[PDB]
RNA sequence: AGAC
């Protein structure tokens, strides 16, 4: 019933065959009941799995991550969750699609919690049908869901900094292991101990992915320690997965802010992708998932709900209406809608910041609400003292449009500028005007 | 930390 006009959500477990199986399935129903369709990958990694899927459909890549021949006649079209969300922003030509499929429909990155929100909406005002895919529908607070084995769920201490004793458990045992971490610095020092201990250890994160992923699949490895960036588009042949069940966040303190916040627990749905990683094989029983603590009862405080609403806020529906985030998660922020709607001018500037600048939406909206125009990059230097940016622990310095050497102090202070050494020297240039 |  792909032309009622509802939103489906098909909960379906890890190992499932939620895109080598059910996403062509409804594809090629699609494609026979002749409506234009969209789906929505959470990120390139998963947009690649999903063409080999579809391999052979006619599906329009809007991503660079897939490079196949169109034919110009194709309905359906595939991209990201987030470009899906940046080209709503745009005063492009929004294409009336009849069914809009999202997979990993749990998914907090602000542009994914924006994109279900105009989805939702859409369904709700009775113009288009949705499919969301999931192992976690938003609203269900499951750490736990089905798999294709059986799976041992145990709670223990897991070490989070390196030891020399006391957790032999760890090293003593004779399969292979993804160890789950909040950071990069974190996973290191785990991954150096492990390496003394004289186990074989590939690193993940996003920075070393491309490369790194791959090993796992050609080498003989003991563990893979890695951050949540293995949560989607990562699968392994493992037997353990330890979970400290922490992860790093932001969050906005006092409105003025934005932190990256933790460690700090994971939500059910990351937890659950985490322990999916294992029991994928229903022929090799006995696969353990040993995991660190609980997870997070509160998900308010991430900035991501507020950051979904300063983008859908923006989106312009028919007639300046706006929508509404996706009814299960509206409750996780408390802002009227609205409130973050920006005039012509300011919006514009806003779009290009997070578009053009890399800027997160937080600080986006900051600067643009506060009539600075986008090239105007002095804001980057006349905060307060302790608003000065650090690199290599003295003040970072960057040589301006104006030929001028000058401290980096931007006026609102958000983390993610400057958390890591990609994120520092993209603002660096940013700031420079180049 | 993740993301286009």
């Amino acid at each position: 019933m792909l032309k009622k006009k509802q939103l489906t959500v098909l909960d379906l477990h890890p190992g499932a065959g939620k895109t080598r199986r059910v996403l062509p399935e409804i594809v090629r129903e699609a494609i026979k009941t002749r409506l234009r369709t969209v789906i929505l990958a959470p990120t390139r990694v998963v947009a690649a799995e999903m063409e080999e899927a579809l391999r052979g459909l006619p599906v329009r890549y809007m991503t660079t991550a897939v490079n196949v021949t169109h034919s110009g006649t194709e309905i359906v079209d595939l991209m990201c969750h987030a470009t899906f969300t940046s080209r709503l922003l745009q005063p492009i030509r929004v294409p009336n699609y009849n069914l809009y499929i999202m997979d990993e429909a749990h998914f907090t990155d602000p542009s994914s919690i924006a994109a279900r929100g105009y989805i939702s909406t859409r369904v709700e005002m009775g113009e288009a049908a949705a499919i969301f895919m999931t192992a976690t529908p938003p609203g269900t607070r499951d750490a736990f869901p089905d798999s294709n084995s059986p799976i041992m769920d145990t709670e223990v201490e897991v070490p989070e900094r390196a030891w020399s004793s006391g957790f032999d458990w760890v090293t003593d045992y004779s399969g292979k292991t993804v160890w789950f971490v909040p950071s990069v610095r974190n996973g290191n020092e785990i991954a150096a101990c492990l390496t003394k201990a004289g186990k074989r250890v590939i690193q993940l994160s996003r920075k070393t992915f491309e490369t790194e992923f791959q090993k796992t699949k050609h080498q003989e490895w003991d563990f893979v320690v890695t951050t949540d960036i293995s949560e989607m588009g990562a699968n392994f042949k493992a037997d353990r997965v330890i979970d400290s069940r922490r992860c790093l966040k932001p969050v906005i303190l006092d409105g003025e802010r934005v932190i990256l916040a933790g460690p700090m627990p994971v939500t059910h749905a990351s937890a659950a992708q985490r322990r999916g990683r294992i029991g994928r094989n229903p022929n090799k029983p006995g696969d353990e998932y040993l995991y660190g603590g609980g997870c997070a009862e509160t998900d308010e405080d991430h900035a991501h709900w507020l950051e979904a609403r300063m983008l859908l806020d923006n989106i312009y529906l028919q007639d300046g209406l706006i929508a509404s985030l996706y009814r299960p998660e509206a409750d996780k922020v408390a802002a009227i809608e609205g409130e973050f709607k920006l005039r012509t001018e300011q919006r514009k500037t806003f779009v290009e910041l997070m578009k053009r600048g890399d800027l997160p939406v937080w600080l986006a909206y900051q600067v643009a609400s506060a009539g600075i125009t986008y090239t105007d990059r002095r804001w980057c230097f006349d905060g307060t003292t302790n608003n000065t940016i650090m690199e290599d622990s003295v003040p970072a310095e960057v040589w301006t449009r104006h030929g001028e050497k000058r401290v980096l102090k931007p006026r609102w202070m958000d983390a993610r500028v400057c958390s890591d050494h990609a994120a520092l020297k993209s603002f660096k240039e940013f700031a420079a005007g180049k």
